[PDB]
């Protein structure tokens, strides 16, 4: 019955408290999600000043319950099925030849707003690497994220690799491990193997003075026939 909460446009709040090689920061984002179209429209603000990492490295951390699942795949939508109680999403992001992110987030309804509250910790980054050295382009490539059921924990797992464009023409790989577990006790939908096709577009607000990122996302599920 959780899917009924996403038939219209839903406001979103995202809050992230981060710590990368000791550099603390906070990010606040607001916008709306349209699950029927698989669309996200958000604006994120660094409320502590300058962001110590490039904005593209936070995109995957900064609400898969807004993915557009086809009609023949509705029975495989774990993320909506756990709502409104929500789910915990935990990740390890390992940047090739550099440090790693450890994240824990809670995604659930607070009132009528879908809220994603995240804690991030970054360890073992190189000072002149592509991340702390701010050598990544302000863009994003389209990707596919593969979903697998975790029936022993009543949740799901996801694994994928993000390709970050580097300003010198090279590519910075970021390997992603993900696990999700429901917060409540109600029944959830445990899916067969499938993937989420995701596209992102990064831009800036010409009137915004704070360090920020304007983000439009399109997420669609695929990989199951019938």
């Amino acid at each position: 019955k959780g899917e009924e909460l996403f038939t219209g446009v839903v406001p979103i709040l995202v809050e992230l408290d981060g710590d990368v090689n000791g550099h603390k920061f906070s990010v606040r984002g607001e916008g709306e999600g349209d699950a029927t179209n698989g669309k996200l429209t958000l604006k994120f603000i660094c409320t502590t000043g300058k962001l110590p990492v490039p904005w593209p490295t936070l995109v995957t951390t900064l609400v898969l319950c807004f993915a557009r699942y086809p009609d023949h795949m509705k029975q495989h939508d774990f993320f909506k099925s756990a709502m409104p109680e929500g789910y915990v999403q935990e990740r390890t992001i390992s940047f090739k030849d550099d440090g790693y992110y450890k994240t824990r987030a809670e995604v659930k309804f607070e009132g009528d707003t879908l809220v994603n509250r995240i804690e991030l910790k970054g360890i073992d980054f190189k000072e002149d690497g592509n991340i702390l050295g701010h050598k990544l382009e302000y863009n994003f490539n389209s990707h596919n994220a593969y979903i697998t059921a975790d029936k022993q924990k009543n949740g799901i797992k996801s694994n994928f690799k993000i390709r970050h464009n580097v300003e010198d023409g090279s590519v910075q790989l970021a390997d992603h491990y993900q696990q999700n577990t429901p917060i409540g006790d109600g029944p959830v939908l445990l899916p067969d193997n499938h993937y989420l096709s995701t596209q992102n577009a990064l831009s800036k607000d010409p009137n915004e003075k704070r360090d920020h990122m304007v983000l439009l996302v399109f997420v669609t599920a695929a990989g199951i026939t019938l």
